[PDB]
């Protein structure tokens, strides 16, 4: 077991810090606590390359606070695919599948990162995906919105994925709020809502339906809030995998958009602007 010593201020930020990461979500107390202690502080200063694209992997890192942003050189062109501002997580595809880096990160303002070692990796998360592949791998290959990706694609989207359970009545998602989450129903029912004024029911979602797409692909708010009714569980995937993995289906999701629409302006008379 690899051990860090940490300040009082430490733990409590990396805590924090950690309290919203899928890829620990579905771990028990005890491996959690070794991950916690594995853990280890990191400044880094604006400008600087925390992940060179091409290298071996090493560590897997929780971030703190500041600001990033992500390059993949694709033939002699850099392109920014996208950026993490004070949260998130980075580095794991290197660590799970031994390949290099896929892409560059950069720091654009001073911050902190939560760092974490191959080895406890590898021997926690890793080992902790095949249970989760062999409770959900069959589930998310049978998804209708998924048959656009390539089947080795898919396989994928479990690795990344974490399971969250709301009780009756839990706000999953608020209206006007910042979006960071896909999700994915796995059982229960989730009512989503809109304020036109008072609370309006606009749709409900069962096992294998998605919510929480409009706000990542048009890069707004929340158009509506979701509550759990009774127990529900739901598979979530942050905002990097989603643009990463699922792509492929942007058609799909972009044509389900425009339903939206005419939903909305037939209940409201207006589209609410979701587009
Ligand atoms: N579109 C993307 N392609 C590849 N890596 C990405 C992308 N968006 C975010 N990342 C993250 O950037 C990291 C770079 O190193 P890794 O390949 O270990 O893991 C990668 C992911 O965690
Ligand atoms: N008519 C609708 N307009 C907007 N969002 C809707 C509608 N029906 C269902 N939703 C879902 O409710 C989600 C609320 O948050 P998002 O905007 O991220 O994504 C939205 C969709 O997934």
């Amino acid at each position: 077991r690899i051990i860090h010593p940490k300040t009082d201020d430490q733990r409590n930020r990396l805590q924090e810090a950690c309290k919203d990461i899928l890829l620990f979500k579905n771990l028990d107390p005890e491996q959690m606590s070794q991950v916690l202690d594995a853990m280890f502080e990191k400044l880094v200063k604006e400008g600087e390359h925390v992940i060179d694209q091409g290298d071996d992997g090493d560590n897997f890192y929780v971030i703190d606070r500041g600001t990033f942003d992500i390059y993949v050189k694709c033939d002699g062109v850099g392109r920014c695919v996208g950026n993490y501002d004070n949260r998130g997580s980075f580095g794991e595809l290197a660590l799970m599948y031994n390949t290099p880096r896929a892409a560059t990160i950069t720091a654009t303002s001073p911050g902190a990162l939560w760092g974490l070692d191959r080895v406890t990796f590898r021997r926690i998360i890793v080992k902790n995906n095949a249970k989760k592949r062999k409770m959900y791998e069959s589930f998310i290959e049978s998804l209708p919105f998924l048959k656009s990706l390539e089947v080795s694609e898919r396989l994928k989207v479990v690795d990344v994925i974490g399971t969250k359970v709301y009780n009756d009545g839990e706000q999953i998602i608020a209206q006007g709020d910042s979006a960071d989450s896909f999700f994915i129903v796995e059982s229960g029912e989730v009512r989503i809502t809109m304020k036109r004024n008072g609370a309006v029911e606009i749709a409900r979602c069962l096992r294998g339906q998605y919510f929480g797409e409009l706000a990542l692909v048009t890069n707004k708010p929340r158009a509506a809030s979701a509550h759990a009714i009774g127990t529900v569980k739901c598979l979530a995937m942050d905002v990097q995998a989603f643009e990463r993995l699922l792509g492929p289906c942007m058609e799909i999701m972009k044509r389900n958009i425009a339903t939206y629409e005419e939903q909305l302006v037939a209940l409201f008379g207006t589209n609410m602007d979701i587009v």
